[PDB]
């Protein structure tokens, strides 16, 4: 991987492993969104951070996932290489975004696009905050200053609100637990474990007959390495579904999202 | 990654990734596992598998995983180079045998070494079955003659029989279930996840004092999709050395049985 001729993305080529593919023998959604963090880690690290600005570690002060959206029009097979470019963008106080744009590196035609929202929490409090103008004048250095976007258009579906499920849920997976390759290096749960969790309440003959084109997932609090969570789905409708993600004892909420899959 | 000059090793690099290291900032045994499994696979390919030969797809035979060893002297920091060679050998009817050799790109030292036993298996039957001549004729071809061992020594712990842990346990973690991303191609759950489970039972202290030097592992029988698991540990001893049991969280029936051990940081 390499930072761009201006300095302001990133790009790295992966070749997809034999573990990494699913039923269809092409890369799983969870494949994918392990690679969008990989590639944001390599960016973050030729860029100067830990991942932490000065400014942050002074503070006390972290950068947390809010929202994941991503698109995919195609599926990496097993073996083929795929090119994921990467940057940042400043938005004002409420938070900074991270975009990416997937390649297939043999055609060079766009097969997936990402999006995503951070906030910045005090580590110690887990307490949400306001971005200071002293960490965004630092972040200013290394993105764009014109925006750029890998989800231009207005009102697109990235932006959308999304509304809580209500009981009954059509299906359920409950249940899950985080084992310890679950965790980051911090102890945390990675953020693509509760993509994997969301999913589990999807029924098998929807994967069997249709492909994820889009999932929006917002992340409203962590779960704890000895939590237990409930997948919650229900059929919204191509088919399109609400999930709700929450912890097994007393319903406290983790996650909401929406999904949206084509016919194969 | 290639084959080495001579066609019978396989040598590939890889780039430790960012969620492939755990709270030490080194690649978890897992990560090490999944690398040892795609070099096996890329070498595989790289030879005309398809991993069923053609015999074996006539016959409608598989190759299963009887038992995984691996011993690791030092685990690869997060962006580090690690290189790992492999290769195969016949073990005349009883199956054949995959090693592996891990080395510090950099160094050129070996860092870890694997050791695996796989047997013959009628696919839709599930019936263990000896290797024929005309299997062992037709992979023959892609191994060394001479033998060549990961673990070459009189009475290495790679070939040391497992016990049956005794109830009650000393550690347990029950009712561990396989989400979709722990299954193959295959629907099949992924050798790696049985190594997750094993060590999800060892205490925490364990993990937060020690380092994972050994582990072997044998697989008797699979856990399907809609299966869920227990895990069990006793602790059998600077070093620690456990005994580990995988059963079904309802009947008991046993699926692996294995032996870590961990020498102190
Ligand atoms: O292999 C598959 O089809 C697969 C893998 C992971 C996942 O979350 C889903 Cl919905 C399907
Ligand atoms: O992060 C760690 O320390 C870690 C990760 C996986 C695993 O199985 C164990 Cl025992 C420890």
């Amino acid at each position: 991987g390499s930072l761009t001729e201006d300095g302001l993305s990133y790009k790295e080529k992966f070749v997809v492993r034999s573990y990494e593919v699913g039923s269809n023998k092409t890369a799983t959604v969870e494949t994918i969104a392990n690679l969008l963090q990989e590639v944001g880690c390599n960016h973050a690290q030729s860029v100067g951070f830990s991942a932490t600005t000065t400014t942050m570690r002074k503070l006390h002060l972290i950068w947390v996932t809010a929202r994941m959206h991503i698109e995919i029009y195609k599926y990496p097979a097993w073996g083929d290489v795929v090119e994921i470019e990467t940057w940042c963008q400043s938005e004002g106080r409420i938070g900074t975004r991270r975009d990416w744009i997937l390649k297939d590196s043999v055609t060079g035609e766009v097969t997936g696009r990402a999006t995503s929202k951070w906030v910045m929490m005090n580590q110690d409090t887990r307490r949400l905050q306001k971005v200071s103008d002293d960490v965004r004048d630092e972040y200013l250095v290394f993105c764009p200053q014109e925006p750029r976007l890998a989800f231009p258009e207005e009102n697109n579906r990235s932006l959308k609100k999304i509304p809580k499920l209500e009981d009954p849920a059509q299906y359920s997976m409950i249940g899950l637990k985080p084992r310890r390759a679950d965790l980051d290096m911090n102890q945390h749960v990675n953020n693509v474990t509760y993509i994997g969790w969301v999913l589990e309440s999807i029924p098998q003959e929807i994967v069997d007959t249709h492909e994820l084109q889009v999932i929006t997932l917002d992340y409203r609090r962590e779960c704890q390495q000895d939590d237990v969570v409930d997948s919650l789905t229900t059929t919204t409708s191509d088919s399109q579904f609400l999930h709700l993600l929450r912890l097994s004892g007393d319903g406290q909420e983790i996650n909401r999202g929406t999904t949206l899959w084509r016919k194969k």
